[PDB]
């Protein structure tokens, strides 16, 4: 019954069928002490602190095809861009200006940068006394290494899938076991390292959502990043359904619940599918946001998925805006890097 998953998880007995059933049940009383769980397991290990990171997507160039992702290569109805080294670096000195305390740099696997102009880029931010945050794909193990010694604190490379056979289907370039060995060596490297997965994809069923977890757990992963599904009408994925908040919501609580001190941000997907679901998601587990500091006029530019919220705002809005929402939220804001601090137990 719903109570004695409940238990069960209470207790710390995350077995496979645990997982599958907690998924898998959806009544409303069951779906709402599992949040409340996951909140209150947030609050005692990480406690109130909302961590800001503010993203700068610096390119949508892409030299893959991934089939859900709105900057694949196949895609000629976007207008592409890249913004220029000097434009980030004063991009990155505005939001430690507005009080950013960590700078996430992310973009399509843009083959300009890689990976000299990173370094210079990651050099110029670290001297700003903030931590930096790289999300650029997958590359060779030398790039990762230069970026580290340039400074780069943290890596930010969602797993996608943990089903291999899935992950080829929908990551044509590549596969789940390339995806992985990169999560590893950026481990070795000793950055703090984010994975995470989408929701509600075309064929993934629930026993690959548990699947996902127990990678999630298996691994130990600084940060999990997690959101749903959405279809974007430039891709092959088109006319497929979008991922449900409420699943989605469910991943995030058991990622809180399996990995108690870990940071784990509430995505603006979540955002985009519910109105007011980043923070919902702010109190089902979540402990971080990252408001979009990309500036006109490539901001609108830069669509994974459409309906991206923040995109008709003046561009400094965001980070003013989601502090008003950690109030509201009756949260406080970080007040050092919010790296991950490890709480060691049996
Ligand atoms: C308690 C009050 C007033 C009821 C009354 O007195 N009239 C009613 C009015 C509108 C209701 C919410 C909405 O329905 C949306 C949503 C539906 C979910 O299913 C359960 C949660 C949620 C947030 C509802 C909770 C609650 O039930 C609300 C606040
Ligand atoms: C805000 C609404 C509706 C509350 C409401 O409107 N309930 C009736 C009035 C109650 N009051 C005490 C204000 C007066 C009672 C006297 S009265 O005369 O009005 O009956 C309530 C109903 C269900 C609640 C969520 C669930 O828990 C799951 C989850 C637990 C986490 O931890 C925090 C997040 C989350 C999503 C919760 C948030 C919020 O909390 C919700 C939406
Ligand atoms: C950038 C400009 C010009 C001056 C400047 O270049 N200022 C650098 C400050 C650097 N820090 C953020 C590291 C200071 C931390 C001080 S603190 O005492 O908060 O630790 C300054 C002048 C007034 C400042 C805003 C207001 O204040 C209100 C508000 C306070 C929140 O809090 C942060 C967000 C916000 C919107 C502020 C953002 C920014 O800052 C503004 C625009
Ligand atoms: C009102 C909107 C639909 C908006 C629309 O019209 N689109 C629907 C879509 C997703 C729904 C929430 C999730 O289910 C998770 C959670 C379950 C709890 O039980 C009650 C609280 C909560 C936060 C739900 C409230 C509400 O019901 C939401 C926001
Ligand atoms: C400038 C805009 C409008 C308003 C809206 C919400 C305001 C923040 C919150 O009040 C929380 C917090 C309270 C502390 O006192 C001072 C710092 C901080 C971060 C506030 C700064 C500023 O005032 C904000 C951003
Ligand atoms: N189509 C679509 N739907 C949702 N999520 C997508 C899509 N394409 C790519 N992605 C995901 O974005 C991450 C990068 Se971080 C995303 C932000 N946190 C956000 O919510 O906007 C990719 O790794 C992929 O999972
Ligand atoms: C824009 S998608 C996120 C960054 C990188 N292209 C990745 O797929 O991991
Ligand atoms: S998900 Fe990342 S690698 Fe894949 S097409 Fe989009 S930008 Fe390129
Ligand atoms: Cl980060
Ligand atoms: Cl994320």
């Amino acid at each position: 019954t719903g109570r004695e998953i409940l238990e069960k998880l209470e207790r710390r007995e995350f077995t496979r069928e645990v997982l599958k059933e907690a998924l898998s049940i959806n009544d409303r009383g069951f779906n709402e002490a599992l949040f409340k769980l996951a909140d209150e397991i947030r609050r005692k290990y990480v406690g109130d602190e909302v961590h800001i990171r503010a993203i700068i997507e610096f390119s949508n160039v892409c030299r893959k095809n991934c089939l859900y992702c709105g900057l694949r290569r196949d895609n000629k109805n976007l207008k592409r861009y890249r913004m220029t080294p000097e434009e980030i670096v004063e991009r990155a000195r505005l939001a430690v200006q507005f009080g950013a305390k960590t700078i996430v740099l992310q973009s399509g696997e843009d083959p300009y940068x890689m990976p000299d102009v990173i370094s210079d880029i990651v050099k110029e931010i670290k001297k700003m006394g903030v931590a930096v945050t790289l999300s650029l794909g997958e590359w060779p193990r030398e790039y990762y290494e230069k970026w580290k010694e340039a400074g780069a604190d943290r890596y930010l490379l969602r797993h996608e899938t943990a089903n291999p056979v899935l992950h080829r289907k929908l990551r044509p370039d590549t596969s789940f076991e390339n995806r992985l060995n990169c999560l590893l060596t950026l481990k070795e490297l000793g950055y703090e390292t984010g994975a995470g997965s989408m929701v509600g994809l075309p064929g993934q069923t629930i026993d690959d959502l548990v699947d996902d977890l127990l990678f999630l757990k298996e691994h130990d992963f600084d940060m999990v990043g997690i959101g749903p599904f959405i279809p974007h009408p430039d891709t092959p994925l088109a006319n497929e359904k979008k991922g449900d908040f409420t699943l989605t919501l469910k991943m995030v609580a058991l990622t809180r619940i399996l990995l108690p001190d870990s940071n784990i941000p509430a995505t603006t997907a979540m955002g985009t599918i519910v109105p007011g679901g980043r923070e919902i998601t702010l109190r089902c587990g979540a402990n971080v946001i990252m408001p979009n500091w990309t500036p006109s006029p490539y901001r609108q530019l830069y669509q994974l998925y459409p309906g991206k919220i923040s995109v008709f705002e003046k561009d400094t809005a965001s980070i003013p805006s989601v502090m008003k929402m950690i109030e509201l939220l009756g949260r406080k804001p970080g007040r050092d890097w919010g790296g991950r601090k490890r709480v060691f137990e049996t």
